[PDB]
């Protein structure tokens, strides 16, 4: 059983009609669908949770419905935020649409027979429907009183200076009806999504009853936390322009001991038994296989490999293998960086780059053999970079101490 | 003065921005509006106190704009309505508003010049509206909070057996964007209603400012009530739904506490004319005569000439006893709504008729009262209880007016 075995990594929160959703989950295959709302130009660690379990469906033989919002990032899902959200433009929001589309489309199989994937768009149904067959057809059957009762804009409800808009407040009647119109259109019968979405989820089960006179279900995943109670992604963006797949793999390598056998679950395919195999074993790694298998999976081979790679040549300070690519990697956000001009001294590096404070302190610290020029050991406080130091003709790494990085990129 | 002369008549509940509203009127002619939804196939009394206030602003110069609401008719409006109403089809909403625009338009002037008063429907601008278009540009600019808060829908938000469904909730925002369209389409600086439109109207206010950078000004007239508090079922102004003989007894039954109000409020009589009626009723030593000035009043504007001296001639017929003077068609008045009525078959005696008019309780009791000279048949006494009816008694081959006492009627109905 499918919603057992989802129990028993953690990745159920609440299931509607338990033993129901089951049976027809034995019975054969199912279609079932995910939303996900352009608020940016890519998706962030938290949307791959349910992402990830639409292909857990559809390894399972179900066929995955990955919808995007075209529609509703247009006005706002205002679920648990404690703020109202500025309107984004129809361009922008356009824009955001085919990134993210593009970005989840690897994620799923869209070619293999029937359950095949399917990519959809609510603006398809929303974009073109009249203002009074919405109101009537569709807002006859939500009740005000049920939807201020909603755990998600109840927050909302209590003072107007952190209020909700009727635009946002109309959220839950479009993502309730998506459901509707994906169950008539595909058969779609189950609705996947994180636990903030649990009342747009049950409002698309009534309106499907309402509408169609169908049964459908809907099964919510944890919100995934650090277990210290600190926010999730200290963002972690699966672009790679927004988080290079270096900080991305570095990220799942400095994951804590109480959050790392959870994340193991949450976001890679290892079998339940290996991950509590690995647990036992630390008991009397895990870390290394969480950031192996993610940044695999996100940012391919290569991705893993230049990853691995620059994590060695920091290590070890041996920077030979370093590509142009894996500097570019640095400077976007690996090691904290300064842009300077060529001609500047060492002992101007050290002090623009803030690794010393002033240049006679700066000379102190050269002359005490602490910094490192590309690995290399640089001990004379007057030295000024060769040519050849400017590696790719534009990236210098300082080093101070046996820890502490810099990169200099030359203008 | 226009604000200061309807205060005076007791038309003026609320106003926003008063002062800038009255030095507007005074600088010259503006265009206002107000609304009527289609939610039958007539206007009743209440809707006529705002619907006359629309016309006495055209006589002070003004332009008035009659909106039917073709679009807000397939909503419906929840503002102080204790019950969510059922969606009404597009094909019964569009009788009622070609119904409801023809009954509106003798009521205004549309030949008079740069002030000729404007028919219009909401259903022109929602018809082609997306959804998403309205719940951006529209619903940005409201507040659930404040939404929730309005008099208007607040005790609707407590009972969930007893609520509000998304659909009316949103009517507030179709009534406040129709404010900022007239206000674009023909510079409509005003709209008008009942009280009970107060919230409706100032969503409109705060929408022309956000959505058009414009400053437009909002008045209520009272919801006209009786002054024992009761209820003010509903007098239709269409004759098929009230009986113009009905409608000016309505009037003519008023009590003495409304009267002058009710003169206020539903006629174009002066100030000085109304309170001189009440100082001659103050000093007659006689009961009011007011009454009858307002039935004549309200019933020729209302239903004519024609209509008026219909229902004088039912009255009078009625209290003489003669029925000579009645033509068929008041006697049609009188089975509609005039009288209570039974249909009865032919050959049925005068203690049956009785009985079964339920003027009396059984023959035995019939017999009786008969035998007591207390039954006149068309205004005639008959005081044989085995009486049977002349075929000259139904008049027009299938009318017969029974009367117990001097107030208990039953029209019998021949088939
Ligand atoms: N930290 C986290 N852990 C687990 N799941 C997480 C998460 N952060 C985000 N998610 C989930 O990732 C999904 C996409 O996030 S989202 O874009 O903010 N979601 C939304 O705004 C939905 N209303 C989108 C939507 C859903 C269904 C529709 O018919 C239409 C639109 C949601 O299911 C959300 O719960
Ligand atoms: N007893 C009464 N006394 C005085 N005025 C009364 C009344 N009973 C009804 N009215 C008024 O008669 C007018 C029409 O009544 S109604 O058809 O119920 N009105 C409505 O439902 C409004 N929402 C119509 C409307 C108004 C403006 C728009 O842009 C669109 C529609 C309103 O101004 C109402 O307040």
């Amino acid at each position: 059983n499918l919603i057992k075995q989802l129990q028993e990594r953690g990745l159920v929160a609440q299931v509607t009609d338990e033993e129901a959703l089951a049976e027809r989950l034995a019975q054969g295959p199912i279609a079932l669908y995910c939303g996900f709302d352009p608020t940016a130009d890519s998706l962030h660690l938290g949307h791959l949770v349910p992402l990830l379990c639409l292909k857990r469906f559809q390894q399972a033989g179900h066929k995955p419905v990955a919808l995007v919002g075209g529609a509703t990032g247009l006005i706002g899902d205002p679920s648990f935020k404690a703020a109202e959200r500025k309107l984004n433009t129809e361009e922008t929001v356009q824009e955001w649409v085919d990134k993210i589309r593009k970005q989840v489309a690897p994620f799923l199989d869209f070619d293999c027979g029937e359950n095949s994937a399917i990519a959809a768009n609510n603006y398809d149904w929303f974009g073109n429907m009249n203002v009074l067959t919405f109101l009537r057809d569709i807002g006859k059957h939500f009740s005000v009183n049920q939807m201020i009762n909603k755990e998600a804009v109840k927050q909302r409800l209590n003072r107007e200076d952190q209020g909700i808009s009727f635009t946002e407040f109309s959220y839950n009647l479009l993502q309730g009806y998506d459901f509707a119109c994906l169950n008539k259109q595909y058969g779609v019968v189950l609705q996947i999504g994180g636990s903030d979405q649990w009342g747009n989820i049950t409002s698309g089960i009534d309106l499907t009853r309402r509408l169609h006179q169908n049964q459908v279900f809907g099964l919510t995943v944890p919100l995934i936390t650090k277990a210290d109670g600190t926010k999730f992604g200290k963002a972690v963006w699966l672009d790679p322009k927004k988080t290079s797949p270096y900080k991305f793999y570095q990220f799942w390598i400095n994951t804590a001991d109480a959050d790392v056998y959870r994340f193991l679950k949450f976001f890679t395919f290892m079998s339940i038994e290996e991950i509590n195999a690995l647990e036992e074993e630390d008991k009397n790694r895990a870390q290394y296989v969480l950031a192996e298998q993610v940044t695999r999976l996100v940012h391919g081979e290569e991705g893993l490999q230049a990853a691995k790679r620059i994590t060695e040549c920091l290590f070890s300070g041996s920077l030979s293998a370093l590509s142009e690519a894996d500097f570019e990697q640095l400077a976007q956000d690996g090691v904290p960086m300064v842009e300077m001009e060529k001609g500047a001294d060492l002992m101007q590096a050290l002090v623009d780059s803030e690794l010393q404070p002033s240049r006679g302190q700066a000379r102190k610290t050269i002359a005490s053999n602490a910094i490192t020029i590309n690995g290399e050991k640089q001990s004379d406080p007057e030295y000024f970079f060769k040519e050849e130091e400017r590696l790719f003709g534009r990236f210098t790494l300082l080093r101070r101490g046996k820890k502490n990085y810099c990169l200099i990129c030359w203008k």
